[PDB]
């Protein structure tokens, strides 16, 4: 293991790594980095790295851009390609400003106060994801498509062409960079995949989160694939989620389980998940932020598009596994895979701490099929739904005292402003069904 | 002029008429035909018309659908075209129940009620629509696009090619079939086009919007065009509005003028402008019917998007022209020439009479650019905005008690079934651009 | 018969096609044949009665019990190719139940409002593809049939029969159409009032044929077949 800035750069000379890349994100989830030469590396871990700080938070408004970067040794990791250059290692940091102090609108910084909050309060989170993408096929020129690689269905031992092998390879070379997956399988649409990684820390997987994205779609490339995140690709067939496994642990044990409840659940299992049903509206436009996330999050597939919980039925907006003792997990399904996952993990621990320490109580389970229900049904049970479009969510969370609180000013109103722009954007664009379905009828 | 059944069964023998087309209305809008030899005509006359109802009310439920037209002879009208097998004619006629009762369902009857209604407190209602359009161009299966026939804008004298006389053909047939045009122009987008039409009386104006969708489309395609009554069929271009001018009339007089006031408008027509801006976000589902009726309603187009009255200012959602005395009249701009024109004008007319009842004040006039302010501006000024998309305005309707007492219920709930399931069809689309703004991103 | 021709002629001669199937197209309604009909007795309307509440007369409903009796029995006729059973399934403007009705239109036997010497019966089953003379006179033959022997319709079906259970219906006795070619040969192969209605040399020949039809259509390997199988097997 690294710690030391001695451990990484005896790694570099051992190892030839030749170039360092850091890795971070911006307010929106978008990946970030630049690339430093292993001769620089020594100076970097002495002095920090000037950056521009519009990287992280966008060019919209005159604020402080002079940012700098201190490396976290810890951090340090190569990635699982070997150009014949010699070695390339990803490595993150915390933001600083001029003054001294710590950026905060860097979307790591808001993980890293909420992790924060809960040590405060004795407890630490533990997360394992479970990510979901399509693997398709690019087109003469090499660019992206939605071409299918094969028509399997759930856990299908599909494909069994040279997509086979592609798919092999994609695994390998997350394990022998250290992720330690639980498990993968086919997914429910076609040329839909999924990837259970292990719980760690919430920091810890959130890091490994956005190296996940970008270490799979190169591997992909470099075969002749493209391996696709959207939330929604292609219609009539599954979306992706990112669902997010998620315990607390206290004096090295698990906060939610109770050997003597007749249902093993404590009761701040409880409270953790009444917290993440009172606040779960008021920031799906981060788990689930962009116009393509309202394509999964409608009726008809694995997607939770109602507020509720349940142990019987694995549908639900949360679900609590079979699983007891110090593996008892609460699981979170509408998130997806473009969210953030830095602002995704913060406010899940935020609302599940607020839920614990306001006593807040998650109501009777939802043992049944919701959507097989009608609408006066589902107003009888008090069943909420999830923000149906980008723009619905956005009011939501423009509103929210609890999402304000803990992103931030900064956070939260840029992400605003971005998004706010994304759907005034979209909403104007006369889409092709329009023109099939009016062009000859008026 | 026809006046009896004996008008109209010499006239089809003196013009050599031998088809009979009825004309009408489905709830939604859709124009709604069948043909009737003219050897069936005056037994048509004498019991008249066994038809299925489910033409007007739909098939979704069980309910009465064997319907009886009884033929108007004063709405009979030659059409524009002379096959060589003979003349043809449209009719229209009143719609019952097999008790002997009128059929609530049918728009007509709806406009009907409203016209009693006006007429109970004194008043009649004239209209002048204004109907915009695009002429596109033929592909070479005949199959409609949205291929423009000039690159023309605001008053141009354009197209000068074949579309020339085209257009003049189309200005032809109606004021030859007696519409009496009062002028028509190149409007702002390229190849879209306007015709005023004559301001009268409502109901026979009603009828008159029907036929031109049908006549105009016939007539260009005919000519190796097509007729486009789209909202919206361009993005970044002026989609296509039916602002509607109306006024009312006492004994003969124009009731909306008055002399010996500043503005020279009496006091009810700013009662009557009250009351159209007191419900008139309650209707927008009805005025603006489809899913691209809401990509018109954008800032930055001849399209209102905001609810204010003006004498002055063209944005304005209600706009007084500079005619006084018998010719005094209100432009309301929003309506698109989608909507069903009987269900329009007759909830234009019972907002506006429920103002004169209520002698509900307008408020100030806006004089201003509304586009350019910002919100905090607005919100002072209280100038609210209309449905940002068709679910918005389904959810305004739904609520309104003075929509559904003026619609009656069967129309009321049937429009907002149908918008309902279409809404719900769209929203799920995954559009071409949505792949180009994610599929490479994510 | 005359029509089909001449409307088929005049489109071939306008450039265009005129098309009597059943189901040319998948996911869009198919084309029926419905078949209004009256009788008459001493001029009068024999299913009119001025003094009943609905102004049916009794033999109108005994009408309409002999055609429930014996539908089953010759929608081989009424229904007569492989593509006709791609009509008959729910979902579309297609009778596939047996019941009668004034109220819902979709009931398999309609009775319309109109009442006097109008008073009329539409049996909706079938399609174009039918022979009109056999069709014609099956139905004549079962609703005499019904008036002679005093068939009772039962009650009508006032509801939508496609939202109903498989039990539902079976707790109303509601039977359905044949499924299919073959189901509807099986019914009629063993039908005494078919087989007397068309006569021995109609009903044999008749028979031979569809079943030769059926066994052609049953042994092809449809592309759907390659769609849904050649990548999953």
């Amino acid at each position: 293991k690294c710690t030391t800035k001695e451990d990484v750069l005896e790694a570099v000379k051992e190892r030839d790594v030749k170039f360092i890349r850091t890795q971070f994100t911006d307010t929106l989830g978008i990946i970030k980095s630049w690339a430093i030469p292993a001769e620089q590396l020594e100076e970097a871990f002495e002095n920090g790295v000037m950056f521009d700080g519009s990287s992280i938070q966008g060019f919209t408004r005159i604020e402080e851009s002079d940012m700098k970067l201190a490396l976290d040794p810890s951090t340090f990791r190569i990635l699982p390609w070997r150009p014949a250059t010699g070695a390339v290692a990803r490595i993150l940091g915390d933001v600083y400003l001029p003054d001294g102090n710590p950026f905060k609108g860097d979307p790591r910084y808001v993980l890293k106060t909420a992790i924060k909050e809960a040590e405060k309060m004795g407890f630490s989170m533990n997360v394992g994801p479970e990510l979901e993408f399509f693997l398709f096929k690019l087109d003469a020129n090499g660019n992206p498509t939605t071409e299918l690689t094969d028509q399997g269905g759930y856990f299908d031992f599909a494909p069994l062409d040279r997509a086979q092998d592609v798919r092999r390879d994609i695994d390998y070379a997350l394990e022998h960079m250290g992720f330690q997956i639980e498990a993968s399988h086919h997914e429910v649409a076609p040329s839909q995949h999924e990837i259970d990684f292990r719980f760690g820390d919430v920091l810890c997987t959130a890091d490994n989160v956005v190296t996940f994205k970008y270490v799979v779609k190169s591997i992909a490339y470099h075969k002749g694939y493209y391996a696709s995140f959207m939330p929604k690709p292609l219609f009539g067939v599954n979306g992706s989620g990112m669902h997010s496994n998620q315990s607390l642990f206290k004096d090295g044990k698990n906060v939610f389980y109770d050997p003597d409840t007749p249902t093993k659940l404590s009761q701040d299992a409880m409270y953790y998940i009444g917290g993440l049903l009172k606040h779960i509206r008021e920031f799906t436009a981060v788990t689930n932020p962009v116009v393509n996330s309202y394509k999964r999050l409608v009726p008809g597939y694995e997607a939770p598009v109602y507020i509720s919980w349940s142990a019987q039925n694995r549908s639900s907006l949360i679900r609590i596994p079979a699983t007891r003792g110090n593996g008892t997990r609460i699981e979170l399904r509408c998130p997806d895979p473009a969210c953030n996952p830095y602002l995704a993990f913060a406010l899940m621990l935020r609302a599940g701490l607020e839920g614990i320490k306001n006593k807040i109580d998650p109501g009777e389970p939802t043992n049944v099929n919701i959507f097989h229900l009608s609408d006066k049904e589902r107003e009888e049970r008090g069943i909420r739904s999830l923000p149906a479009d980008l723009k619905e969510a956005i009011d939501e969370m423009k509103g929210s005292k609890f999402v304000k609180e803990a992103l931030g000013e900064h956070v939260f109103s840029h992400y605003l402003c971005a998004k706010e722009m994304e759907w005034d954007e979209y909403k104007a664009v006369v889409h092709p069904w329009e023109l099939s379905r009016y062009l000859s009828m008026l």
